[PDB]
């Protein structure tokens, strides 16, 4: 599925991200953009072997299970393809357990690089919320 910008921001909403460890709603939808393009089905493999899944680039390394990442974990005890369905609950679930492992939202790249310290309220200005 190809989420509308404000109907993904409704659905994060709903499942408790916005503030979640401090992070307001618009770095969620903000990484989103630059991470899936709003996709649910984004795949893309990594130099390492592994893959990233979903509307959230979730990693094989340590996060889901997809049976060709050898030596890797499976923290959120969930299969990676699970996190390319059009319902976004298992990737909401396990964002929540990466972004409190730590480092808060530097666990994702393109937020650190293109959100951070932005004005990330401009991604859900005129949302019905
Ligand atoms: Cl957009
Ligand atoms: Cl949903
Ligand atoms: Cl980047
Ligand atoms: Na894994």
């Amino acid at each position: 599925k190809v989420f509308g910008r404000c109907e993904l921001a409704a659905a994060m909403k709903r499942h408790g991200l916005d503030n979640y460890r401090g992070y307001s709603l618009g770095n969620w939808v903000c990484a989103a953009k630059f991470e899936s393009n709003f996709n649910t089905q984004a795949t893309n493999r990594n130099t390492d072997g592994s893959t990233d899944y979903g509307i959230l680039q979730i990693n094989s390394r340590w996060w889901c299970n997809d049976g060709r990442t050898p030596g890797s974990r499976n923290l959120c005890n969930i299969p990676c393809s699970a996190l390319l369905s059009s319902d976004i609950t298992a990737s909401v679930n396990c964002a929540k357990k990466i972004v409190s492992d730590g480092n808060g939202m530097n666990a994702w790249v393109a937020w650190r690089n293109r959100c951070k310290g932005t004005d990330v309220q401009a991604w859900i200005r005129g949302c019905r919320l």
